[PDB]
């Protein structure tokens, strides 16, 4: 009868370059999913999507043999349950129910699925009073993604499992502490769901791949991280966010709707930039407490969803 509240995730810099051996600066954020699990004693497992008011019942002996992509919206949580079980080498004797509710917008690079996954792993393990190291959990999440999508990157799962700010390169991460982590504990950001993403993330990767100037852009993108890593004030940091945005714009994966949002961000805030693959999605804005009230009014005058969020630590 525990309740797991799993963090969300956002890329501060590195969006598409990471894919080419460059670095990604990922940060865990307040937007959480909440998964509650409780034994039932009916002889089956029940999954319930509150936000979508959907429900599913399965027998304890179908669990390990079901195929995730046969269950639409329940697939990630479902898959997280199956893997945690055989990983713990446990065979469900008794039943239980899981209630799922996330606040995190879907398909816009915030790690909506991974949050559900990481919270299901922690839930099922704890329900059996067997705990896993962040190391085991991160991998179980990564495998759930790989199993469902065919492939996966550690970014979402590692970021959401280890919390804080991570540096992603190739396929390994580097935790970031010091002044940079300190400075971020001091920043209030805003995730603005400008528009929906009518395109698939791989589809955008291909559109970035089909660019000549791409590499020279990635290099400028990496020099921005060099500088970002060493920045001290939100004024300087904001602009660096805006600059990375101007670069992503050179990969024409940005949109007129995102640019508008970014504008409001540079003017009424400290700077702004889209996050994740382009073609719609969210724009992350570093809040300027000074004009914060302003920022809102202007942003609110738009067909968008906004979310107050700060970094998430351990």
């Amino acid at each position: 009868s525990l309740i797991i509240e799993t963090p969300s995730k956002v890329i501060l810099f590195g969006e598409h370059a990471v894919v080419y051996g460059y670095r990604a600066i990922s940060m865990a954020i307040d937007l959480t999913s909440t998964i509650e699990i409780k034994e039932t004693q009916e002889d089956e497992i029940i999954l319930n999507l509150n936000d979508l008011n959907k429900s599913l019942g399965l027998n304890l002996n179908e669990i390990k043999n079901i195929n995730p992509n046969n269950f639409g919206d329940f697939k990630y949580c479902l898959c997280a349950i199956k893997n945690t079980l055989d990983y713990l080498n446990i065979e469900p004797k008794t039943g239980f129910k899981i209630n799922i509710s996330s606040k995190i917008p879907i398909s816009c690079g915030l790690g909506s699925s991974a949050s559900i996954t990481i919270g299901t792993i922690k839930a099922v393990s704890g329900f059996y009073n067997k705990e896993l190291k962040d190391d085991e959990i991160a991998k179980l999440g990564y495998m759930v993604e790989k199993e469902i999508q065919g492939k996966a990157s550690i970014t979402d799962t590692s970021t959401i499992t280890y919390k804080g700010i991570l540096e992603i390169k190739n396929n390994k991460f580097r935790k970031i502490k010091g002044e940079f982590e300190e400075f971020l504990k001091n920043c209030k950001f805003l995730i603005v769901y400008a528009e929906k993403r009518k395109k698939k993330t791989a589809e955008l990767v291909n559109e970035v791949a089909k660019i000549e100037n791409k590499d020279e852009i990635f290099k400028e993108i990496d020099k921005v991280i060099d500088e970002a890593l060493k920045i001290k004030n939100k004024e300087d940091f904001g602009k660096l966010m805006t600059k990375n945005h101007e670069l992503l714009k050179k990969l024409n994966i940005s949109t007129p709707k995102l640019d508008r949002i970014v504008d409001i961000g540079n003017r009424f805030g400290f700077g702004a930039k889209l996050t994740g693959a382009g073609g719609g999605g969210c724009v992350i804005i570093l809040v300027n407490e000074e004009k914060e009230k302003e920022l809102l009014k202007e942003l609110n005058k738009e067909d968008v969803r906004i979310f107050n969020c700060r970094m998430m630590n351990e």
